[PDB]
């Protein structure tokens, strides 16, 4: 499981026709107002009015740990997102909006209400998994991207993507149950803040 979070964590957000910057912002509760905040993490979008069909967008949010509704003990890592309910929605249309960051069957499974008997007033929350490192891993790495693998992906690729090939071990030791995985599922990938540093990790005590 999870003792503590960390402050930061990113997204691979990849980019589907009509997508915009602003919409992505207010999936991730930063405010379409706010959206100018995701620049630095994109210095490869010099202007977000501009995304690409089949680019990425960079998206931060804060990691924190918590508890599994109704499961014995088990805790994870994950930013939540508070989505405000009205008559009609459904975890599923909740869901769609994030695409392969996370999924219905994960949405019910965090979340406090039964699917078919959610409170038309209730507030529930869109969850995206994290990674905050592991001294016991590595030192080095206390920043990481939650990236869906899709299409021919796999976590060497992607690795490789990002210059992480000569750590490939090291990424694998981040990702259990992944390092056979091609084309699906959410890999987490050690990557550089605004200023250039992964942003090493604290000796433990
Ligand atoms: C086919 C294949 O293999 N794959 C794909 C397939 O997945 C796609 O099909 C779609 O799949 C999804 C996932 O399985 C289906 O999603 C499910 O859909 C059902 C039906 O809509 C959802 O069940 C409804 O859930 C809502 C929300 O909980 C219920 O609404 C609540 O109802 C209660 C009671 O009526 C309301 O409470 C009342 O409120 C009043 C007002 O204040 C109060 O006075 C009363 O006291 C109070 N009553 C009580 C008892 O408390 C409550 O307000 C309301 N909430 C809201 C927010 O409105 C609703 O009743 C449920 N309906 C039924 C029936 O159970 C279910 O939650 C949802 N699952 C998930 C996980 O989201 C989807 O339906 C399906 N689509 C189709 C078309 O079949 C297909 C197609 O896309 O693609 C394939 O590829
Ligand atoms: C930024 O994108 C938002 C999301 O767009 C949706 O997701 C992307 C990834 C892509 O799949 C798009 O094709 C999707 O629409 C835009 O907001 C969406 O706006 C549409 C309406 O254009 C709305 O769809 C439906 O509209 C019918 C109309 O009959 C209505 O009955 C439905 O209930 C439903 O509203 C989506 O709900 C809406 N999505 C969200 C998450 O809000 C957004 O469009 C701008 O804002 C909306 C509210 C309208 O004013 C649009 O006309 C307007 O352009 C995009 N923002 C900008 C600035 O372009
Ligand atoms: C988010 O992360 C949690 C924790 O890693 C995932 O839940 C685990 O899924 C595996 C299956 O690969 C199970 O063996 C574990 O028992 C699950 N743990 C818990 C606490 O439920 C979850 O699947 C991830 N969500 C997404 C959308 O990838
Ligand atoms: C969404 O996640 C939040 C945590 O960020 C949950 O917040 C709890 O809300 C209940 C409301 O009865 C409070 O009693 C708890 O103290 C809150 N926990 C906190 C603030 O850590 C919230 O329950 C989640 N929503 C759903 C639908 O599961």
């Amino acid at each position: 499981g999870c003792s503590a979070g960390c402050d930061l964590a990113l997204a691979s957000f990849y980019v589907t026709p009509n997508q915009n910057v602003t919409n992505m912002a207010d999936l991730f509760g930063i405010g379409a107002a706010n959206y100018r905040s995701l620049a630095p993490y994109n210095p490869n979008i010099p202007n977000l009015d501009f995304i690409n069909v089949g680019g990425r967008v960079n998206v931060y949010f804060t990691c924190g740990c918590r508890s599994l509704p109704g499961s014995p003990g088990a805790t994870y890592l994950a930013g939540a997102f508070p989505f405000q309910m009205s008559r009609g929605q459904i975890y599923t249309s909740v869901a769609a909006n994030y695409n392969n960051l996370t999924t219905a069957e994960w949405l019910q499974a965090t979340n406090s209400y039964p699917a078919n008997n959610i409170p038309d007033t209730a507030v529930i929350n869109a969850t995206v998994n994290c990674s905050c490192g592991d001294a016991s891993i590595s030192p080095d790495y206390g920043l990481f991207l939650t990236y869906p693998l899709r299409a021919e992906d796999t976590l060497a690729s992607v690795a490789a993507t990002y210059g992480l090939s000569s750590q490939l071990d090291v990424v694998r030791r981040y990702n259990p149950g992944m390092e056979s995985a091609t084309g699906s599922g959410i890999v987490y990938i050690p990557v550089k803040d605004p200023n250039g540093s992964y942003l090493p990790l604290k000796s433990p005590g």
